């Protein structure tokens, strides 16, 4: 048994395309993301993939919806990643760059599979299907899967 912490990620997905961070510091750096990060106290996890979005994109939204669920273990690292994924109902502003994330548009025949985190070549085009999913991956370092679980499900 471990312990898990709690995060978010966002995916901006629209009928033609979505948006991705470049992340410029810290975990996953150099790579294609969504939007996210750790839940605080106190707030529901939906807030705080709210919250994290307009900290790390600039968008404000009112409302998400949740798509899946990934849990991420890592080699060395005892705690799991517990990560909820949620998908925007609407945006109203525009996207910013920040220290931490370079937003950037991508039409849904351009996904960056190969600048992304390996496990989203998985999980990511059941988001496009509008399919519900847990997915667990284990990961040696940054590029490596060990082994992992993908299961479309009815309720996240
Ligand atoms: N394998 C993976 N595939 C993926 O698509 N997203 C991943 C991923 N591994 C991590 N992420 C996402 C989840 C979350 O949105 C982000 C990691 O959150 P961070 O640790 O950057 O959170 P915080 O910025 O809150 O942490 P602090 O540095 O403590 O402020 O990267
Ligand atoms: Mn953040
Ligand atoms: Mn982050
Ligand atoms: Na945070
Ligand atoms: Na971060």
């Amino acid at each position: 048994m471990k312990a898990s912490r709690l995060y978010t990620l966002v995916l901006v997905l629209q009928p033609q395309r979505v948006l991705l961070g470049m992340k410029k510091r810290g975990f996953g750096a150099g790579r294609w993301n969504g939007f996210g990060g750790k839940v605080q106290e106190g707030e529901t996890i939906e807030d705080g993939a709210r919250r994290e979005l307009q900290e790390e994109s600039g968008l404000t939204v009112d409302a998400l919806h949740k798509v899946g669920q990934i849990v991420f273990e890592f080699v060395g690292e005892p705690e799991l990643m517990d990560v909820h994924v949620f998908c925007t109902d609407s945006i109203q502003g525009t996207p910013v760059e920040s220290d931490e994330m370079r937003p950037c548009w991508f039409q849904l025949d351009q996904i960056p599979f190969k600048d992304m985190w390996p496990d989203d070549s998985y999980w990511f085009p059941l988001l496009l299907q509008k399919k519900k999913f847990h997915g667990y991956f284990k990961f040696q370092g940054q590029d490596t899967i060990l082994d992992y679980t993908l299961r479309e499900v009815d309720t996240v």
